[PDB]
């Protein structure tokens, strides 16, 4: 029997099998009359699924069917932890799951929500679809990483690649300088579904293409999105939120800047993600009516 990587078998729980063969384990929160819409939850890099468990809580009791899936190579999929063939398997693999869904709710308006690596997977999962989703909500999405570190990656890869240097990584995630909320860190870095091994150069270059097709996907964007971003967020870097707001086509586009706040807003400071979450209620209720 095909299992997860934590020796599950996938007979017991919820999946579906990609394209290329590959288990992902799936995530659903229905609620208990006919839904209002559907939203697909897109976590990011090194996580999985079940860390959006009380945002989805939320959406179910807004009457949305929420839905999601680990990443092929992420949380309890298959695949090798943290690489993928090309980025854009993510965004295919949305897209199933996302038609799946809608032809057994026909009808029902989709919204995606994205964080960071997530938000990136959710832009260019619009873009493949103008004028298709309802809405997209992001919180920190990966537009332009920090460029310290995009470039000091650029550097290892080319003396990985170039220069066959062997066994080099630019490190793992560093969850410490990603949320100022100390107690949402311990439960991160002790979570038996994360990936806390070092950057593999191969998944690096992704998330560079990643980046770049998110350049070119801005102004196909028609989507109405919600864009929540933290001044001091180490990772995705503020400058970023300021051009998909400058460059989505988006008649629907709001920002708000949590000033202080590190990448992950969701897992933050209680009065942080306190407003996160009414923020993302308001939006979703707003467009759903
Ligand atoms: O919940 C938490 C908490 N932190 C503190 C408290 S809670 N999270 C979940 C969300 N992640 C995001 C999701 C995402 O796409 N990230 C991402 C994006 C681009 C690159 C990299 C990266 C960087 C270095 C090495 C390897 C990699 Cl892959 C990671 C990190 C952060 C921790
Ligand atoms: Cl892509």
């Amino acid at each position: 029997p095909r299992r997860t990587p934590q020796s599950i078998p996938y007979q017991d729980l919820p999946h579906l099998v990609n394209a290329d063969g590959q288990y992902l384990f799936c995530r659903y929160w229905a609620p208990t009359g006919t839904p209002k819409a559907l939203i697909f939850v897109s976590h990011g890099a090194g996580e999985h699924s079940g860390r959006y468990e009380e945002l989805a809580r939320m959406l179910m009791g807004l009457d949305l069917l929420v839905f999601a899936h680990d990443h092929v190579g992420h949380g309890q999929s298959e695949g090798e932890r943290m690489v993928v063939s090309d980025f854009h398997v993510f965004v295919r693999d949305v897209l199933q799951h996302v038609d799946s869904m809608q032809k057994d709710y026909p009808g029902l308006p989709v919204f995606l929500l994205g964080h960071s690596m997530g938000g990136a997977i959710a832009i260019l999962t619009a873009a493949e679809r103008p004028g298709h989703f309802a809405g997209m909500v992001l919180i920190s999405p990966l537009v332009l990483a920090n460029p310290e570190s995009a470039t000091t990656f650029k550097v290892l890869a080319a003396k990985v690649l170039n220069s066959v240097l062997p066994n080099l990584s630019s490190g793992p995630i560093d969850s410490s300088v990603l949320s100022r909320n100390k107690t949402e860190v311990d439960i991160y870095n002790s979570d038996p579904l994360i990936c806390r091994a070092g950057l593999k150069v191969c998944f690096g270059i992704q998330l560079l293409n990643a980046v770049s097709r998110v350049e070119r996907a801005l102004p196909k964007l028609t989507v109405p999105f919600l864009l929540l971003q933290g001044s001091a967020d180490r990772l995705c870097d503020s400058k970023g939120a300021y051009l998909l707001m400058e460059l989505a086509k988006s008649q629907d586009k709001t920002l708000k800047i949590y000033e202080g706040a590190y990448h992950v807003l969701h897992k933050e400071l209680p009065e942080v993600t306190n407003s996160v979450f009414h923020e993302i209620n308001m939006w979703v209720s707003q467009r759903t009516a």
